[PDB]
DNA sequence: TTGTGTTTTATTGCCTCC
DNA sequence: GGAGGCAATAAAACACAA
């Protein structure tokens, strides 16, 4: 049935700080994680995918404000 | 509730690396 | 000799107003 699970703030939280270490995330180092925090190297990937996305349109959007004064 | 917008998984399909 | 990138999209999930 599944469409798309829930990661718990745990998952997240770990994601966020590996994500803060670096944008792209290196074939041991994903292997690391996945099998740290029980999800597989392809969410991981997917994951990393879509958050360096989420990052570009926030980036698009701060360069707009920056744009707007002055 | 219901409608309305934004966020979060997940796929698809195409491109680029020698 | 196939991984890894992005864009565009879908739908579940949330948030929250009216």
């Amino acid at each position: 049935d599944k469409y798309r699970v829930v990661y718990t703030d745990h998952q997240r939280l770990e994601l966020e700080k590996e994500f803060h270490y670096s944008r792209y995330i290196t074939i041991r180092r994903k292997a690391e994680l996945a099998a740290t925090l029980g999800l597989s190297e392809r969410q991981v990937k997917i994951w990393f995918q879509n958050r360096r996305a989420k990052e570009r349109k926030i980036n698009k959007k701060k360069l707009q404000q920056q744009q707007q004064q002055q």
